[PDB]
């Protein structure tokens, strides 16, 4: 059958899918494995079986939310190029609904802790490098196409990808300064600015 | 009486003072209110009279580098317009040197916190919003000055601002990618698209 090592990610990712909401609504401070435990529909002990704490359940939420944002994408793009493609990932990335919104305050809850952790950190460094080299290829399309500027596509990627990931934050704590509406208006602008 | 309070407050600010770069340099998680107190001088006891825990030590060290980053600004300003005076604000706030990566750990600490906390929030507002004004004020001098185009000051304000807050946490967590000449880069690059 299945190897062990698989069926407890599977459970970890089956608990988290259930929680990752609770800890964004809560924070992982107030977020407590009892609770967790009760809205995963598992006893405390059988949590306590696939994560070592909230910290561990803290980075599966992560990876989750990494994951859905890929899965987004990936279906949304289709046959799309240049600004078109660009326009579609961003849209997924950037914080214009509920759900993203809470999918920012997994990201920013994670990043502080990554900060001092490599495990922490390996899920990050590939998530921001995937997109970053997805942007660079949307960019250079763009760039060819004529529907941006000769621009330097390396340091149009970090502009973008600095931006949205300040979003993160601005998105969340000053939601009337960066509202669904404005974080749309900033990319549109930024993008005829190339 | 008033002398009273007054030490007590000058005492929080030199706990903080010299607390700040602990934090920064091991995080809020790891840091606790007994290393604290030994790098401040001070007994355990001696520290709860002016620190209920860690947490407030977290947003008086966000405080303390927001104050020692608008007298960074207000210095070097002179008499500086337009868009000669938002390069020289963006210089201060973007992690673009060792001791402004620090300053970006203590703004990445705080933000998931600020997310649950309202006084952290109301600490981060503060910050956020007299960082737009002054930099709307540059922004609509540009547009007085005719160096820049028919440009939406507000849009072009929370554009730069997403940015430099994206920069605290990728100055830190890719390196690399988000080094102190490619922070320099991108602002130039964005601030000649105006």
């Amino acid at each position: 059958g299945v190897p062990k090592l698989v069926d407890h990610d599977e459970r970890r990712r089956s608990i988290t899918a259930a929680a990752w909401r609770l800890i964004a609504a809560r924070g992982i401070e107030a977020a407590n494995m009892r609770d967790i435990a009760t809205e995963a529909g598992y006893t405390n002990g059988a949590l306590s079986h696939y994560f070592a704490g909230k910290d561990e359940i803290l980075r599966t939420s992560y990876e989750h939310i990494s994951e859905a944002t890929d899965r987004r994408i990936a279906e949304a793009l289709g046959d799309a190029t240049g600004l078109d493609a660009l326009r579609i990932l961003c849209r997924e990335v950037m914080p214009i609904n509920e759900e993203q919104l809470l999918e920012a305050r997994i990201a920013a809850s994670l990043w502080p802790r990554a900060m001092y952790d490599e495990q922490m950190a390996a899920t990050n460094r590939r998530t921001m490098d995937n997109w970053r080299e997805q942007m660079a290829i949307f960019l250079e399309q763009a760039r060819e196409e004529g529907s941006v500027g000769d621009i330097d596509v390396t340091i149009v990627v970090e502009q973008l990808l600095n931006m949205m990931m300040g979003m993160q934050i601005l998105g969340v704590l000053t939601p009337g300064e960066t509202s669904s509406e404005r974080q749309l208006e900033m990319l549109e602008q930024f993008v005829a600015a190339l």
